[PDB]
């Protein structure tokens, strides 16, 4: 009903790694 | 309902790996 | 019923992988 | 209903990688 | 409804892969 | 029914490694 | 039915790494 | 029912590391 | 029915390593 | 050698969404 | 060689969503 | 070499959210 | 060699969620 | 070489989760 | 070689959650 | 080379929580 | 090679809880 | 080479909460 | 720029099932 | 740049199943 | 840049089930 | 930047079954 | 940036079962 | 980087089972 | 940054069960 | 860093078991 | 940072059992 994806990454030398999955409500 | 999907990468070298799935809602 | 993707790559080397996908709501 | 796609790799020397998909909703 | 698609390349070497499919909605 | 999901990394050397799974609610 | 996830990194030289899974309520 | 994740790492050299794992309740 | 994840580390050279696994409960 | 294909939509407000393919058979 | 899909929803407010992909036989 | 899908919802709100997929036979 | 899927809802609010894959047999 | 799934949900509020996969066999 | 999957639910307010993986024989 | 899986819950509130993961014989 | 699982939960309140991983045979 | 798992939970209030893990054999 | 594709099938029954898709390189 | 496909059967009674996608590089 | 793909079965009653997929980098 | 490829299954009665997914390099 | 998949089954019954997933690097 | 799996077997009645998962490295 | 993987199944009746998986290295 | 896996089996009617997992260093 | 597992068994009628896991260091 709502999906809110926040990710940054300032001032570094590598970036993030993110595995975001939802899902399986009734 | 709502899909919002913020990501940025800003003074960096590498950027980032973002894997999002979303769904299985009743 | 809104899809909002926001992604920027300023400042670096390498840019950024994503993926996302949305769907499966009843 | 509302379909905003941003996308910008500004200062970089590779360009991003984006997939995207939506659909699946009654 | 409405489809605002916004992809821009500037100042690097290669430009970026865009994948976009929006569909299934009822 | 709501995801937020938050992450930032600022002022680094490396990032961070985020798995999310959520799912699963009857 | 609220999925909050907080997580930041900031004045470091590494990351953190978190592994969340929830799901199996009825 | 409700999913609040905490965690923060500031003023360090390492970050943290943190698997939650939660599920199985009727 | 209410998950409450609190973990900060600031101030230090190294993290924490926490391992939290919660189910089990008719 | 048959294809067969049923679907109906009665007394409701929305429809169905049916994406069906049958293919890669020696 | 035998293609039979049979869906159906009556007396709903919403209906179903179905995807279906069947191949890769020798 | 039999396709059989068989799927109904009745007296019902919501329908349901069905993902089928077969292949890889030898 | 042979495919039979059989789900029904009746009688409820919400629906089922059914996510089913079957291949890789030599 | 035999698919037989049976899910039913009969007089209740909401319905249930069923994640189901197969293969691997030589 | 042989599937046989059997979920019901009947005479309740929830239903099931049933994750059922089965493949590795050689 | 068999695979019978039989759950039922009938007379009941809440539903059960049933994972199985069947591989590994050589 | 055989795979029974029989589980039934009848005239209660809430449901049962069951884990069950089979593998690693040579 | 033989799976017979039993279990069932009748007149009662709460149900039971059984884990079972097998493998390690050779 | 060089695509070679290569597939034959001598003394056999049935023939292959071979689907490749080469592209999305800058 | 590049795509060199081998494929052959050679003296059986099926033949070969095989899915190839390449392409996501910048 | 480049791709190589070697498969052959030979000697054989079945053949095999290969299924590769190549993309993502930057 | 290189795919090798390589597989091949002679003098068996049965083939093999490979799995191969590579992609998220930045 | 550089994949070498090396397998053979040579003087069998069966074939071998292989499952290989490699990403994530930044 | 460097992608080198090798498994073979050879003068057997079965093969081996290999599962190999690797990525998560910033 | 390197992935060697050797194992191999010679003069025997039975082959090995292998699980391997490697990340979370920041 | 580095992941160097040797196993093998030589001159025995059974194979070994081997589970191998790695991850969680900063 | 360096992994390496020797694991070998020749000349004889079972194989082993190793089951080594690492991980959880800051």
């Amino acid at each position: 009903q709502k999906l809110v994806f926040f990710a940054e990454n300032v001032g570094s030398n590598k970036g993030a790694i993110i595995g975001l999955m939802v899902g399986g409500v009734v």
